[PDB]
């Protein structure tokens, strides 16, 4: 089964200058609770964005050119990056935009945090068919301390 993951700002935006400049510890906290334990497909923009290998997790990172990195897994296509996960339950595709296009076809379930914020950004979360998909979990939270923001976890479930 594959997976997406993404945090959305406002008209769907998730990044800027391959930045993510909003600061949200309860969202990154999320992220790490569902992708712990599970290989992660991500491509080489974000890979640069995160700037280091997530822990507990088998990294993937797809590239056309040669990976210069030994410790995460390179891939040249999507057809491979899934084969390098092997048999397991769950892979999780952690962006970017072009990434997320590439896999949304072939997912069964969408994790995504609505996050009340205008950001001025470069790149977007495919437009998905909200005909397709059904929301089997919500939880909204108000801004507070730590957390600038209001934001809403959402999954959704292909029908
Ligand atoms: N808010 C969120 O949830 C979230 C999540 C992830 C990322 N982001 C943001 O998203 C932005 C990055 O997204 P992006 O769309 O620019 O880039 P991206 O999707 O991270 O990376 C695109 C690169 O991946 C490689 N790639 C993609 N598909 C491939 C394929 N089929 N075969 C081979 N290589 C492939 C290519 O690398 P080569 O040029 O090396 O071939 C391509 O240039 C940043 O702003 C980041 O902060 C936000
Ligand atoms: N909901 C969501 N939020 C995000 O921030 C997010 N980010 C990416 C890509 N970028 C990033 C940037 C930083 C970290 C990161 O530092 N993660 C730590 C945080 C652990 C914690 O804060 O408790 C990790 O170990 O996962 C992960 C992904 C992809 N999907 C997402 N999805
Ligand atoms: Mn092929
Ligand atoms: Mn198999
Ligand atoms: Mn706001």
């Amino acid at each position: 089964m594959i997976s997406l993951i993404a945090a959305l700002a406002v008209d769907r935006v998730i990044g800027m200058e391959n930045a993510m400049p909003w600061n949200l510890p309860a969202d990154l906290a999320w992220f790490k609770r569902n992708t712990l334990n599970k290989p992660v497909i991500m491509g080489r923009h974000t890979w640069e964005s995160i700037g280091r290998p997530l822990p507990g997790r088998k990294n993937i990172i797809l590239s056309s050119q040669p990976g210069t990195d030994d410790r995460v897994t390179w891939v040249k296509s999507v057809d491979e990056a899934i084969a390098a996960c092997g048999d397991v339950p769950e892979i999780m595709v952690i962006g970017g935009g072009r990434v997320y296009e590439q896999f949304l076809p072939k997912a069964q379930k969408l994790y995504l945090t609505h996050i009340d914020a205008e950001v001025e950004g470069d790149t977007h979360f495919p437009d998905y068919e909200p005909d397709d998909w059904e929301s089997v979990f919500s939880e909204f939270h108000d801004a507070d301390a730590q957390n600038s923001h209001s934001y809403c976890f959402e999954i959704l479930e292909r029908r």
